[PDB]
């Protein structure tokens, strides 16, 4: 499979989630995505077929994972806009009040700014600290997914928000929404990953 930021995957035939950026581990290939989409040893499915399986993860505390791939799997520095891509150029964290977008599989490519961050959520799990939250919509599913400038500079990955009945916080104003990702650059350190950049 091609290896695209913000793409569905299942995890042990379950749950679905999404890609989050393409990066290497020496000779390994993987995706980043977030922690509470499964278990190290987990196995992931892309269009049918197994992709790789969890070779990390921290969830609750944090929310962070990569998913080691088969040599099969095709890196790629992009990730999903509609039709279209956008180009991962590398991660250069943004500040707030910065414009930001996500994608995801299940509201596909969303965009808003930064509005705080060491923003703490309360999952079901336990708590998970020092997020950055935007006002970008989301919805179940779209976690895992990139968070990116327009500019291609990876933010972070879809960890949770404020999802209404509909699952989604997207029939909410911008004001409202709670839309919280994990930072990149510590998930790059801690499992000493480098982002596949175009």
């Amino acid at each position: 499979a091609n290896i695209v930021g913000g793409i569905a995957y299942s995890i042990n035939n379950a749950s679905l989630c999404s890609v989050g950026f393409s990066v290497t581990r020496g000779a390994t290939k993987g995706f980043v995505t977030a922690g509470h989409c499964g278990t190290v040893n987990a196995t992931a499915r892309i269009g049918g077929a197994v992709v790789g399986t969890f070779a990390a993860r921290v969830f609750p505390g944090n929310d962070r994972a990569w998913v080691s791939l088969t040599s099969a799997q095709t890196l790629l520095p992009r990730v999903a806009n509609g039709s279209s891509f956008v180009t991962v150029r590398g991660s250069t964290e943004a500040a707030v009040g910065a414009a930001v977008c996500r994608s995801g599989s299940t509201t596909g490519y969303q965009c808003g700014t930064i509005t705080a961050k060491n923003v703490t959520a309360n999952y079901a799990e336990g708590a998970v600290r020092g997020l950055t939250q935007g006002n970008a919509c989301m919805g179940r599913g779209d976690s895992g997914g990139s968070w990116i400038t327009s500019a291609g500079q990876a933010q972070g990955v879809m960890s949770g928000g404020n999802v209404q009945s509909n699952g989604n916080n997207c029939g909410i104003p911008a004001s409202q929404r709670s839309s919280l990702f994990e930072r990149l650059q510590p998930i790059l350190s801690q499992y000493g990953l480098s982002l596949v950049t175009g």
